[PDB]
């Protein structure tokens, strides 16, 4: 059976990012926003919305990835990914239902913060 998603409420915030950073934070968020609203998905579908930033010396991957496991229930990851001299993973892991905010938090070194809060309506169809 399928549902349809749309995004009821939705707040992406930051600190401390450096000027590439907030672009790029603020583009993946607009990014997932424009996705999630009316996506279609189905019972035990798994999907990813990504975004990247490369640079020579640099890499950054945001990725968003939602599963709907039941009726009206969700679970989410977000995770950042920088490829450098080394690679730094962050990633959160939250299970939330529909039509209730959910927050998910990225917290990395120099006082850099990534906070998205959302809330998803789920139709049936």
């Amino acid at each position: 059976k399928k549902i349809k998603l749309n995004i009821k409420e939705f707040k992406a915030t930051a600190e401390g990012l450096s000027p590439e950073e907030k672009e790029l934070w603020d583009k993946f968020a607009e990014k997932l926003k424009a996705e999630l609203n009316n996506k279609i998905i189905n019972l035990g579908e798994k999907i990813e919305i990504e975004e990247e930033l490369k640079t020579p010396t640099k890499s950054i991957k945001i990725t968003f990835s939602l599963e709907l496991v039941s009726e009206d229930t969700f679970k989410a990851t977000l995770k950042l990914e920088i490829k450098g001299k080394e690679t730094i993973v962050e990633e959160e892991t939250v299970e939330f239902k529909a039509g209730e905010t959910v927050k998910l938090t990225i917290k990395l070194p120099d006082g850099k913060t990534f906070t998205l809060e959302l809330k998803l309506e789920a139709t049936k169809i």
